[PDB]
DNA sequence: TGTTGACTATAATCACACA
DNA sequence: TGTGTGATTATAGTCAACA
């Protein structure tokens, strides 16, 4: 009752910070809000397909390179 | 309207190999068929939590999953 | 209940990828 | 060689109104 969104949920987090990024400057970058950003890497929000699309373009990255990433994560 | 389309064509994908109907798939995974027929047309917005119920009744891991939706991403 | 109608998947087939 | 994805007709299947 927690995997796989817990594991997307943390990716997201790890690149943002290697990235130097902030939850404001995230939530700006793909358009979406602060406060539902937050609850995301928290495990407090649903999370859809179409609204982490616009994570990796506000992340700044690939498709390819957060599941790729993402797999690894896992393991 | 990219990743959502991406998403979607491995579902039926493995839902073909593995050799089952979406009625199928809508049992094992849990789901209402409308539902899983909604992000095979292309689609239903499709939430992280509903996308591990469908690899739970396709059988499949989920690093399995992402390995073949990425090889599906690189033309 | 019974059935019409439009929107679906489903299944059989072919043909050209690829390894 | 060999398997497999794409595209195709064509059948069967779904659901959502109606009286």
């Amino acid at each position: 009752e927690s995997f796989l969104l817990s594991k997307v949920s943390f990716v997201i987090k790890k690149i943002r910070l290697e990235k130097g990024m902030t939850q404001e400057d995230l939530a700006y970058k793909s358009n979406l809000d602060r406060t539902y950003i937050s609850g995301i890497e928290r495990n407090s929000r649903n999370l859809t397909i179409k609204s982490l699309e616009l994570i990796m373009k506000g992340l700044e990255v690939s498709d390819v390179v957060f599941f790729e990433m993402l797999i690894k994560e896992i393991l």
